[PDB]
């Protein structure tokens, strides 16, 4: 992690909207049993993270399509992993949608509030996708299984 440059230690960290905070607490304990995703954004007007969209019964291939191509935002995908003996749990993870074609003025808004939004949802698993394309059934199940491959 050398490639890159920095200067001052401060960003435009945003708060965790009250209307959203619940969305997370509920998502983690929702009355569902399928794969669902939650895309949240940050309003520059209220410098606070607010829900943007919520899709249910969607695969790791559709979410990537729902995401933009040059706009940073938060995304909480809930996959369903099975065992074998007859046990299946849904390992909720935090998918940070951060493309390489967006502006450094916005990306920061999410890069600085990311920890805040995540910490709010209480997600022990957080991943960063360099691009929607990355968000693939595999690239996803790979992180859950047991860490990705190299890097």
């Amino acid at each position: 992690g050398s490639s890159g440059s920095s200067g001052s230690d401060s960003l435009v960290v945003c708060e965790v909207d009250p209307e959203l905070k619940e969305t997370l607490r509920k998502f983690r304990f929702r009355k569902e049993t399928n794969n669902a995703a939650i895309i949240m954004k940050v309003d520059k007007d209220r410098q606070m993270v607010v829900l943007e969209d919520e899709l249910q019964n969607i695969s790791p291939e559709e979410l990537k399509l729902e995401l933009p191509e040059r706009q940073p935002r938060f995304v909480v995908y809930s996959y369903k992993y099975v065992h074998d003996d007859g046990r299946v749990s849904y390992p909720l993870c935090f998918i940070f949608s951060s493309p390489v074609g967006c502006k450094p003025e916005q990306q920061m808004m999410y890069a600085g509030s990311k920890n805040r939004l995540v910490q709010t949802a209480e997600l022990t698993k957080v991943f960063e996708i360099r691009t929607t394309d990355d968000l693939t059934e595999t690239w996803l199940k790979e992180k859950l299984a047991s860490g990705p491959s190299s890097g």
